[PDB]
């Protein structure tokens, strides 16, 4: 994974965006990157 993804704040989402440099994608408890 790149981090982990919780689906409780609005701006989590941006966090989990964050983590892979801008543009990652949620998949259910984890944030995974585009990579």
């Amino acid at each position: 994974m790149c981090m982990p993804c919780f689906t409780t704040d609005p701006n989590m989402a941006k966090k989990c965006r964050d983590c892979c440099g801008g543009n990652g994608k949620c998949f259910g408890p984890q944030c995974l990157c585009n990579r």
